[PDB]
């Protein structure tokens, strides 16, 4: 089996300056014919060319080559010395690709999708981030069938052919990598809009969507234009073409494409209105808008040498979008909904089998490595420069890695190179947060003698499957502390009176002299999260009530909430163990009600605090776990505040309509209320599930927009009475036309914790709006599935069996969905015997697969073997 490695990487031994490209599209076929300008690098060796499409001919010079095509290698020996062509024609079914990677239909039009390595399923390429070439591309189709043809760059020519058929010629003036390229033909509708950057040029803006669909695009034309004037004022940077194009398809593997001029949305990231969407997909829209723009610097002007250095691009792009997002509104609940989701889903990768550095030292297949250690990992490890540096000193960095790496394929460590060099700085120690996998564990302990409040912290990091030793790391600490009625407390430390530091931890254990400390204090610790790691410090459960009530930082007093909840669990799993009756719980349902009773908390703020972490966050270091023992003292928690609270939980949802004040449309200020309603929503119909028929009475009343309809489905789902399941079947039948809500529609059938969920889901398979081969439809049906606790988790292993062969059939026709869901299987070597067994049965059974991908094979590898 191959396996690539990063130590193995040697520079192209032919480059490509030209690329021209011509597609002539029929029915069913289209065939492709390039020509390309090729310059030797090392002269004498084999040309060879990556290819899967159906192969009809190859020239060099204008002549039919001797070459040799075994697997999807084209290798041609005898090439000229100096400046040469070759010229390819392969023939593509597309409407027969399923797999969504390279040329394929969807919807009746063509799209394609070429990274990372797609673009060799069209024509024979160096197809590798490395090779940059200037792009040409004709595109000759039916202009009824598909009159918008598109390609990146600028259309320089264009015209009609007498039997029906026009073309186009797009000319893209900026070399790039093959995994750039784009192309879609098809009968869209447009949007149009501009922006001026600030030297003064107009940028025509084109958005292309269904004609039915055109009605939701506005905010993302919106939000785009935001996100061009942020990146210009925020980073110094214009856009460099006087066109940028957005086009929206609904069968897509991922979130959206970067493609240079011509970027490709999944719909889910593009189309919103307030009556089909939520206002958490208005933030993923105005998030992921602003992503694939930020892209067209940090990866398209700046890319990858290699895809080892994917986080080169990811990780900073997603920190682009996340300060975009934060400078746009409610800066400091965003950056906690990112904490979040980093441990909910990457800490457990990180102490999983399929567990990565951010910047990986081998693969078997790329696109297993588009993950959250890459990309929300490779994120906090951007956000430490800023840390460290701070914003000038961050934007220092910036505009030297653009002087230099302008126009090149770089790595990891040239980004790293800029932050040092530009301040002069040496971060050396800091490029073990690329190589090094695995979350650091910090053990401090604190003591005010004399006047000096003394933090000693500990570092460690455990092996993980590619690597044992682990070094000491460059880790900030973002400290303040706390007197006994919760202010903060000043003091000295490196020659600054203040209430706030950045302790750098950089040896294997260390003291930090907080000098000048004139009362007994508490220490707020990891402000701000201020790096990817677990911090263990001994508090009491009032020094967590103090903290929570008290302090000034939004990470740290949510950190004391979570701490609560997970101390909680910890109890009733004591009980529920002992036979015996639940806990109280007094001192946390004390601190509970000062939080729904505080009207000065931000109210999605507010809504954060009152979350109970997942049960994967819960069992996180457990081995021998029952996943259900989990699910039950979680839910035993939950019913807890549901109950104790009831006529309070209403109280706060009454509030919350009132200030909401009929604004249904999307906005920060209304959209924070109706989180909080949604909060208060789920824990009524858990004490009180009879409310449901209220519910059901009242529901047009209610639904006023998608976040009511979402919101209350969301409470109901896991309700026994018929009645949810008469609510459901009323969504769908009402919002049928519109395949977005559908998808939600399937994740409610598929993340239910009703007795009945598996047959439910399995009836869903065969709703004439649910399509397997359309990855929206499969994650959110069986994608949530996989994610359903008590389900996937079923003693008698039905949701192990059922989640295999669902990796199984998909994996027949989209590897890349079949390695995502094989995943719910991670946790195997941490299950009890029982489930333990029966997950190694079901792997074993995937394994035995004749065909078994590359992709899905990789991971049942790390986890098996
Ligand atoms: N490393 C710099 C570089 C190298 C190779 C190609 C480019 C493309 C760019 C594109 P273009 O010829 O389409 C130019 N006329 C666009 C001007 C423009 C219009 C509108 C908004 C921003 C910029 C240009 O030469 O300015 C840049
Ligand atoms: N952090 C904001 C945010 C939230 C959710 C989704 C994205 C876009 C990113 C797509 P990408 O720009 O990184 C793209 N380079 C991924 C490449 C890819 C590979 C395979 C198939 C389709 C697309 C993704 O799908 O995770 C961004
Ligand atoms: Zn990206």
């Amino acid at each position: 089996k191959t396996v690539h490695y990063l130590k193995d990487y040697q520079t192209p031994a032919y480059h490509i300056l030209k690329t021209d490209l011509h597609f002539d599209i029929n029915e069913p076929q289209t065939v492709v014919k390039s020509r390309l300008t090729v310059e030797p690098q090392r002269v004498g060796e084999p040309l060879v060319l990556d290819g899967s499409a159906k192969l009809l001919s190859v020239k060099i010079n204008g002549a039919a080559a001797d070459y040799v095509l075994e697997g999807e290698t084209l290798t041609i020996a005898g090439v000229p010395s100096e400046r040469f062509t070759v010229e390819v024609e392969t023939e593509i079914l597309p409407a027969e690709n399923k797999s969504l990677m390279g040329l394929y239909a969807s919807g009746g039009n063509l799209f394609t999708q070429c990274e990372p390595e797609g673009f060799r399923k069209i024509t024979f390429y160096i197809d590798r981030p490395d090779v940059m070439s200037k792009f040409t591309t004709t595109i000759v189709a039916d202009k009824k069938r598909y009159p918008v043809l598109l390609s990146n760059g600028n259309k320089i020519d264009g015209g009609e052919f007498s039997d029906g058929r026009h073309w186009v010629k797009w000319e893209d003036p900026f070399s790039k990598p093959s995994y750039l390229f784009a192309l879609v033909a098809g009968d869209l509708a447009v949007t149009e809009d501009y922006f001026t950057t600030m030297s003064g040029r107009n940028v025509k803006i084109e958005f292309y969507t269904t004609e039915a669909d055109k009605p939701k695009v506005g905010f993302a034309v919106e939000s785009l234009k935001n996100a061009m004037k942020w990146d210009e004022t925020r980073f110094g940077l214009e856009y460099d073409l006087d066109i940028f194009m957005v086009v929206a398809v609904g069968d897509f593997n991922m979130g959206a494409m970067e493609n240079k001029g011509l970027n490709i949305f999944n719909t889910k990231f593009v189309l919103a209105d307030s009556r089909t969407a939520t206002d958490t997909d208005f933030e993923g829209i105005e998030s992921v808008v602003g992503h694939e723009y930020f892209h067209n610097w940090t990866g398209n002007r700046v890319t990858c040498r290699d895809w080892f250095q994917l986080s080169l691009k990811e990780g900073l792009t997603v920190f682009r979008d996340q300060e975009f997002s934060g400078d746009r509104a409610s800066r400091a609940v965003r950056r906690i909904e990112n904490i979040r989701l980093l441990r909910q889903h990457q800490f457990p990768e990180d102490a999983g089998p399929t567990a990565h550095p951010v910047r990986p030292a081998s693969y078997e297949e790329m696109n297993n490595f588009y993950t959250m250690t890459v990309y929300e990992k490779g994120a906090e490890v951007v956000r430490m420069y800023h840390t460290l540096l701070g914003e000038e000193g961050f934007q220092k960095g910036m505009k030297l890695y653009f002087q230099r790496h302008d126009g090149q394929a770089v790595t990891c460590d040239d980004f790293r190179a800029a932050m040092a060099d530009a301040n002069g700085i040496n971060l050396d120690q800091f490029a073990l947060w690329y190589s090094q996998a695995g979350t650091p564990v910090l053990e401090a302990e604190g003591r005010l003698k004399n006047n000096i409040f003394e933090l000693t912290v500990k570092q460690t990091v455990p092996p993980t499957p590619d690597m044992t030793d682990k070094q000491p790391m460059m880790i900030p600490v973002k400290v303040g502390l706390l007197n006994r009625n919760g202010e903060a407390v000043a003091f000295d430390y490196q020659g600054k009176r203040a209430t706030e530091a950045v302790l750098l931890l950089t040896e294997a254990e260390q003291t930090f002299l907080l000098e000048g400390v004139t009362e007994a204090v508490v220490p707020s610790l990891l402000r701000g999260f201020s790096a990817p790691v677990h911090l263990n410090y001994p508090y009491s459960d009032d020094d967590l009530l103090l903290l929570l009530a008290h302090d000034s930082d939004a990470f740290t007093r949510w950190e004391a909430a979570q701490t609560l909840y997970r101390r909680a669990v910890a109890a009733n799993l004591a009980t529920l163990s002992d036979g015996v009756e639940l806990p109280k719980h007094e001192k946390l349902l004390a601190a509970v009600e000062k939080v729904i009773s505080d009207d000065l908390l931000d109210n999605a703020f507010k809504a954060l605090l009152l979350g109970v972490p997942s049960e994967a966050e819960l069992w996180d270091g457990a081995e021998n776990i029952d996943p259900l023992r989990y699910h039950q003292a979680r839910e035993a928690l939950l019913d807890t505040l549901a109950v104790h609270f009831l006529p309070k939980w209403h109280e706060l949802n009454r509030q919350a309509a009132k200030q909401e004040n009929q604004s249904y449309e999307y906005s920060p200020e209304a959209a924070g209320w109706r989180t909080l309603r949604n909060v208060c929503r789920a824990f009524v119909l858990r004490a009180d599930p009879a409310h449901i028929e209220t519910v059901a009475e009242k529901y047009g009343e209610m639904a006023q927009n998608m976040t009511h309809e979402w919101g209350i489905l969301s409470a109901v789902n896991g309700n026994e009475s018929d009645t949810r399941n008469r609510l459901l079947a009323q969504f769908a039948d009402k919002f049928s036309d519109d395949a977005l809500v559908m998808d939600k529609y399937f994740a409610l059938v598929g993340s239910s914790r009703r007795s009945d969920t598996l047959q439910q889901v399995r009836t869903a398979l065969q709703h004439p709006k649910f399509s397997l081969e359309n990855p929206n439809k499969a994650r959110s049906l069986i994608g949530s599935f996989s994610r359903n606790v008590p389900h996937f988790h079923a003693e008698d292993g039905s949701g192990y069996r059922f989640i295999a062969d669902k990796v199984i059939e998909i994996d027949r026709f989209n590897p890349q969905v079949a390695a995502r869901l094989v995943q719910a299987f991670n946790l195997c070597n941490k299950l009890e015997p029982h489930r333990k067994n029966l997950v190694k049965q079901a792997l074993q059974r995937i394994r035995a697969q004749e065909g078994l991908s590359k992709d899905v094979g990789e991971i049942v590898g790390k986890i098996l073997d």
